[PDB]
Parts: C-alpha cells; sequence; structure tokens
C-alpha cells in the first residue's frame, strides 16, 4: 500500500517486454521516464566495435531514464536491455513535471536513487584505472564469490557465470575472459575446467 | 549568474571560507551538510588500496557538494573534497535543506539536475576507463579539461595548466607514463606543452 507509487503509476502507462528486448536505446533524444514495475533489467554502453559493458543492473521499483528530465534536447546515455520479462510503466517528463509541483515526494524518490547510483558508479572507477584486465577479472571473480547467491564448495566457493557475462562485467570479449580463466587455473586460483567456476578460498 | 531563488537558498546558509589545498569534506565522515560553491574551485578524491589518490571530478562555483548522503540518514561520505583554489562555500543541515524543498521544490529540482550531470559524466569516465587505452584514456582527459571553466581561449583550441601528476590522478597512472604519453600526442600533433602548460587542439 504505497499511495504515492499507485498515484504515479495511475499517470503512466505500462507495457510488457519480453526478456532480451531493447527498452532505451543509446543516442535516442530522451522525453520520457520509465520505472519497473516486474522485471530486471542491464543498462550497457559499447565501445567503437560493440563491445559492451554493464554499468548496472536494475530491478523492480527502480527508475530509468531519468537522466534527461532536467535540461531539454539530451540523449538517453546508455541502453537499456531486459534480463528477464519486465512490466514497465513509462511517462512524458512533461506529465512528470506536473506530478512533481503535486508532490515533490516523487522527485526525491527519484533523486535518492540517482544518488545511489553516483555512488556505486564512482566506486567502479577507481577498480578500472588501478587494475588492467586480467586484475579485473580476478576481482570480478572474488567479488561474485561473496555475492549471498554464490554456492558453498568443499574448496572455497561456486558462482554459476558465463564468459559473456563476466566480460561485460569487466568491459572485455567472451574470448579474452577464456584466456585469462585458463591463466587464473594455471596460477591455481580457480577451476573452471568444470561446469561452474570455482574460487579457492572463503 | 544568480536569481532569487538561489538567494532565498543561500540566505539560510552560513558561509564560510577555505583556503586553496584545504579539505572541505573526508571520506567516511557522518553525512549531515549539504555545501554550495559560492566561489572557487574543488576536486573530488578517492584512494587505491594503497592509498594511492585519483581525482574523480572537479567541481566549481554553482555547484552543490555534499549531496550524497541527503536521501538517507546514516551515511558516510563517499569521497574527500578539496579546495583547489581558495573558495568561498554555504553550507546547510541536511534537515534545513529538507524543510526548504517542502517550502519550494525548484531547489531540489536544481540539485537533481546536477546529479543527473553527474552520474552522465561519471558513466562515460567509466567507459573510457574500461575501454580505451592508456593513451586514448589521457587524449580524452585533455580534451575534457579543456572544458574546465578556467581553460583559456587560444588560437588553435584551448589552454590549460596542469601537472603530470594531476593528469596521473585522473587517468591511474605515474606521472612517469604521463609525460611518454604526452610526448607522444605531441608528436601526432594534437596538442603542445609549454612547462606545465598545454594547448590541447580543438
Ligand atoms: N551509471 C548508471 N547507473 C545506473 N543507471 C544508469 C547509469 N547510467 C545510465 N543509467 C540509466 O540508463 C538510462 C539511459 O537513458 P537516460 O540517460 O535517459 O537515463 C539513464 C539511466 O536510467
Ligand atoms: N562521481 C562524482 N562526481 C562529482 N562529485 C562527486 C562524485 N562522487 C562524489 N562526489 C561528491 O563528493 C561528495 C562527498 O561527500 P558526499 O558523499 O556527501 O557527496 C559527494 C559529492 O558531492
Amino acid at each position: 500500500t504505497d499511495p504515492t507509487l499507485e498515484w504515479f503509476l495511475s499517470h503512466c502507462h505500462i507495457h510488457k517486454y519480453p526478456s532480451k528486448s531493447t527498452l532505451i536505446h543509446q543516442g535516442e533524444k530522451a522525453e520520457t521516464l520509465y520505472y519497473i514495475v516486474k522485471g530486471s533489467v542491464a543498462v550497457l554502453i559499447k565501445d567503437e566495435e560493440g563491445k559492451e559493458m554493464i554499468l548496472s543492473y536494475l530491478n523492480q521499483g527502480d527508475f530509468i531514464g531519468e537522466l534527461g528530465l532536467f535540461e531539454e534536447g539530451q540523449e538517453r546515455s546508455a541502453w537499456v536491455r531486459a534480463k528477464t520479462a519486465c512490466e514497465v510503466a513509462e511517462i512524458s517528463y512533461k506529465k512528470f513535471r506536473q506530478l512533481i509541483q503535486v508532490n515533490p515526494d516523487i522527485l526525491m524518490r527519484l533523486s535518492a536513487q540517482m544518488a545511489r547510483r553516483l555512488q556505486v558508479t564512482s566506486e567502479k572507477v577507481g577498480n578500472l584505472a588501478f587494475l588492467d584486465v586480467t586484475g579485473r577479472i580476478a576481482q570480478t571473480l572474488l567479488n561474485l564469490a561473496k555475492q549471498p547467491d554464490a554456492m558453498t564448495h568443499p574448496d572455497g566457493m561456486q558462482i554459476k557465470i558465463t564468459r559473456q557475462e563476466i566480460g561485460q562485467i569487466v568491459g572485455c570479449s567472451r574470448e579474452t575472459v577464456g584466456r585469462i580463466l585458463k591463466m587464473l587455473e594455471d596460477q591455481n586460483l580457480i577451476s573452471a575446467h568444470g561446469k561452474t567456476i570455482v574460487v579457492y578460498g572463503t
């Protein structure tokens, strides 16, 4: 029973998107705000040749498309792709600005998300500047093995993730991931010849 | 410049002076206060595990600082903020600012516009660190420095004043590596250097 949210949503139009669909294309002019009613999405950027990196996952209760709201004529800063089937609310910036005047609390909620995103994204900068691709992948595997969904393994922790997915986390090709996983395995730090990846130590 | 809404806000603030190099905000402090730069500029810094500093952003006259803890009590400052020139900085408790928002939400709109711009800029830096080689990282850094308020017009582009150390802290390289790359960009006729002065070609 969140009256402000239900009220906000009643001014949106809501649509279903299947997994893998693209909600937002980078470079499109930004005139509308989104809100995830159900599902999860990936926010992605690309280099000149199409190599992808994930800036963030966003989930139920997250706003999307907010970055052009405060100045007209801006473009979308990233792609947003559905990672699961999603239900996503959309509203024009013009209408949302009307809602803000009615109850500023809806803006407070959006701004709280933007603040968190800046904190999380700033933490990434430190890592990318200081580590090379091997160090980025190594750090990523340790980070994944410390998440709640990591599984225990007699030898440490076990994670399930594709070379493609790791590549999207660090901004490199699935091939480069493959080469580096083999090197870490030869350094006795992980086992990947299995199905999942085992990260040695807890 | 200024308007009555900013002056209204400022009349609720205490204004304090900070000499160059003095630290306004230390990482880890309890966040309870919002700042606004009335005059001067600052650097926002974070550190690597080894304690080496990185420059995350510059901020200038008209920028809010210390905003990231406003939306949820109990948070810590996410970075250090240090005066780059002599500074005059307005300050107000989060509690009093949240009262002002309820009186006139436009002051929150102004803060949120800067948070959105910061997320765009920091996300672009994440892509640059992830994707570009060290040479390209530095070349893009010089282009970005040329957009700062203190950069000066020049026949062939913009003129900036910056040290090997500062560039290194922005891209995460040694002063040695920066020097070597600057010499290359100069040979590639992308810039011209003179002591600590650099002309960045358009
Ligand atoms: N670093 C980030 N963290 C979380 N989401 C982001 C980040 N960068 C971009 N986005 C989201 O991706 C959206 C792309 O379109 P917009 O720029 O309009 O709004 C953007 C944000 O909703
Ligand atoms: N990525 C960033 N870009 C611009 N300013 C930042 C960035 N990260 C942190 N800051 C600023 O540094 C301040 C540190 O204190 P706060 O976390 O309260 O608020 C932070 C922001 O004002």
